């Protein structure tokens, strides 16, 4: 895609970017809600971090779902560039269209970034939308990745649950 996406940064800075799972030594403790209707997603390939997963999905092998991604950066990091950055990826989604790059956030004290839209894939409408959240800590800065996409028709149910995730999302470093 043409847009500079975090991804980028990483790799033209020499950052190294390691995958964080539950219970890592020095890992910071991030809780997500599970609203009505939601059910908890396991760590798995699709939900890195975990997630949450809609319980009454229009398409069963669709499920609306938002997924946590937690990675740890090491080396000479800037926090505010990683936010500069996360609209990108969104950006270069097959047919994005969105209204605007976001706007700033917070999650827990820590500075956040949000954006959202729709992309096709599969001939398909989807809604998604991405809550980015530096957490500096000890010797690394660890990014948060809040990750929402659903069939167009169910973005209301979507995006009721990712306005709860967004807000209520605890961080303990």
């Amino acid at each position: 895609g043409p847009n500079y996406t975090i991804a980028d940064y990483i790799r033209d800075n020499h950052i190294q970017e390691t995958p964080v799972h539950h219970g890592d030594p020095g890992s910071p403790t991030i809780d997500l809600p599970v609203p009505d209707d939601w059910r908890l997603l396991p760590e798995s390939s699709r939900a890195p971090y975990g997630g949450i997963v809609y319980t009454q999905p229009a398409d069963p092998n669709d499920p609306p779902t938002i997924v946590a991604i937690l990675s740890k950066l090491t080396g000479d990091i800037d926090p505010a560039k990683v936010l500069q950055f996360a609209p990108g990826e969104l950006k270069n989604l097959p047919g994005f269209q969105g209204s605007g790059d976001g706007s700033a956030a917070t999650l827990g004290g820590f500075s956040a970034w949000q954006l959202g839209g729709s992309y096709s894939k599969n001939g398909k409408l989807r809604t998604v939308a991405q809550k980015t959240v530096v957490i500096p800590s000890q010797g690394a800065v660890f990014v948060l990745q809040l990750n929402a996409d659903a069939l167009d028709d169910e973005t209301m149910t979507l995006m009721d649950a990712a306005n709860v995730i967004d807000e209520q999302t605890t961080i303990t470093p």
